[PDB]
């Protein structure tokens, strides 16, 4: 059992502590950067969650981060 923020906003870091169902033992959290005046953020439960790097040629305007610790994603 673990408890993460499950929601998305077009900002900062949106807050909406749920706790995941009987599958999901980790949270994960994408946080998207478009412009400099306006951003995005998701986060929700899932099972297994992957650090996304990006320095070369790819895009790294984007930063997912994984955690298994409560509202870890706060």
């Amino acid at each position: 059992m673990l408890d993460c923020h499950v929601c998305a906003y077009n900002g900062d870091n949106c807050f909406n502590p749920m706790r995941c169902p009987a599958m999901v033992a980790y949270c994960m959290t994408t946080r998207t950067y478009y412009t400099p005046t306006r951003m995005k953020v998701s986060k929700s439960c899932v099972p297994r969650c992957f650090e996304t790097v990006y320095d070369g040629y790819s895009k790294h305007a984007s930063t997912t981060s994984c955690c298994q610790y409560d509202l870890c994603n706060g």
